[PDB]
């Protein structure tokens, strides 16, 4: 990179080729979205301050807010649900973020993990990987089963299909 | 109905020429909406998972959302508060949900409901009908007064005096 | 002022000349808006029951909503966080209210004060200057700091820049 490379990366999100972009989302700034990922109805992705990084396969659902004080990153695999805020955090791969949540800045949420409806993560909170996490404020439950590893697998593989449709 | 109407459904959604909709909402897939009911402003509606039926006179307001794993199922008089989550329950007549509120799948509303703002509740959950209810998990806090239903008809009444004026 | 004001002035917002307004907000109704104030994507800014006032230097951010059944008046450098619906209230000058957060009508929010993500503020609720106001139901936790002040300031103040760079 260089001068005019930073000048066009905070104009013009890297968007890959495969990814579907609802008409009404508005995908801003600098932000990087992976193979196969989604970005559905009226969703906002902002990269004008902290940058944005989405990984492959992942959606990111109606209504969805992701900007940041510092970077943003979100893994590969990764199920945001709807009207959720993923604000200058870090969510590993293969994370379930349950519709409504709100999760701050430099929060980290480890692999394979599980987070229930309007759950409010504040700024820093760690998590470990393989959990169950709700409420406000956001702590653990349990240890994730196999079958609830299962769902959060079936709900990113859903998104792969239903964005197909959503414009073929 | 049969193998092409089927697919007619799936795509276009049968909106009510009476219906006010939003230039900025989405009303995408299997979802039909009765008559003289109002989709507002940013407000997303997606039947392509559970199909989304909303009957008469009932207003989804401001980028509120309205998906589900089951069928959603919106009644009658129903006043959806602004950026409410209404996924993949049952929402009887005469309901107005509080702003912000999320209800989720299986869960079901009774008639003549009064939901506070920012309510939560998860799926399954079952509520009598005539009732205040609150919180997060929503619980019942007394049963409904005739002043308060009166203040649930006058709010979808106001609604469809406004979307009126945003046709005329 | 006279009948064709009043009905120019409930079809056509006051926007000033200096204010962004992104494409994808949707500025209805009675709505002003002052010098240097900026409403972000997917914001819904409607003043079709109570009018809405906002005033210089104050930021919207995405999706956030402003309604109400009284009037709601928006002060000046005020940064109103991502998702937040501001709803029939007063907000004084130097505010900031932290994303997801919903203040209903009535509420009365002082000067330099910091409301923390997702706090819910019911309707009445009055809160007096130089606080941190946090959780469901909102409740002052202490005074504020000048190094807490200043942080209000940078704020509204990255918005100004931010706005400016959405249009050159
Ligand atoms: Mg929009
Ligand atoms: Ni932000
Ligand atoms: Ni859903
Ligand atoms: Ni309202």
């Amino acid at each position: 990179s260089n001068a005019m490379i930073r000048d066009y990366l905070e104009d013009k999100p890297l968007i890959d080729e495969s990814v579907f972009v609802a008409k009404s989302a508005d995908v801003i700034g600098n932000v990087k979205i992976g193979k196969d990922s989604s970005i559905w109805y009226n969703a906002v992705v902002r990269g004008d301050e902290g940058p944005i990084t989405i990984g492959e396969n992942t959606n990111i659902q109606d209504c969805s807010i992701v900007h940041g004080d510092t970077e943003t990153i979100i893994g590969n695999n990764v199920t945001v649900g709807h009207r959720s805020i993923v604000h200058g955090c870090k969510i590993s791969d293969n994370v379930l973020i349950g519709m409504g949540s709100i999760i701050l800045d430099n929060a980290e949420i480890g692999e394979y993990t599980l987070i229930g409806a309007g759950t409010l993560i504040t700024s820093n909170k760690k998590f470990p990987p393989g959990v169950l996490i709700m409420g406000s404020p956001g702590k653990v439950v349990r240890e994730l089963t196999e079958e609830d590893k299962k769902y959060i697998d079936e709900s990113y593989e859903w998104y792969l299909e239903a964005a197909q449709n959503q414009k073929y």
